[PDB]
C-alpha cells in the first residue's frame, strides 16, 4: 500500500461518485460505450479516435489495469473531450458533461499526496 495503491483508492472512490444515484440525473449518458448504431449517429466513429465511458473506466479499475491516478483521469478526461468535440456545445448532453465534469476535477483535485 505506496502512494500509488492510496491515490488509486481516491480514485476508485471518485468513480463510484460519478456512478452514484446522487449524479445519475446527469451522469447516465456516460455510464455505457455511446451507442452509434443505436443512435442513428453514422459518424460519431470518424470523428471520436478513442471511446470511452465510464463502464470501461470501472473494468480497468476492477481489473488493476491503471497504474497510477493519471492514468484512470486520463480515461475519464477522454470521455468528456469526446463528448466536447462530437456534440454541439449548447446541447443538453454538453451541459451533462459540463456538470459531471465538474463533480470530477472538484474531487480528483483533493487527491491525496
Ligand atoms: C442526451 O442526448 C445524447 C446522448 C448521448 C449522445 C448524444 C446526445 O445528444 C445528441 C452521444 C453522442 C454522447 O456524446 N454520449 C456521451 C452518449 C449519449
Amino acid at each position: 500500500m505506496g502512494k500509488l495503491s492510496e491515490q488509486l483508492k481516491h480514485c476508485n472512490g471518485i468513480l463510484k461518485e460519478l456512478l452514484s444515484k446522487k449524479h445519475a440525473a446527469y451522469a447516465w449518458p456516460f455510464y455505457k460505450p455511446v451507442d452509434a448504431s443505436a443512435l442513428g449517429l453514422h459518424d460519431y466513429h470518424d470523428i471520436i479516435k478513442h471511446p470511452m465511458d465510464l463502464s470501461t473506466v470501472k473494468r480497468k479499475m476492477e481489473n488493476r489495469d491503471y497504474r497510477d491516478a493519471q492514468e484512470f483521469a486520463a480515461d475519464v478526461r477522454l470521455m468528456f473531450s469526446n463528448c466536447y468535440k462530437y456534440n454541439p456545445p449548447d446541447h443538453d448532453v454538453v451541459a451533462m458533461a459540463r456538470k459531471l465534469q465538474d463533480v470530477f476535477e472538484f474531487r480528483y483535485a483533493k487527491m491525496p499526496d
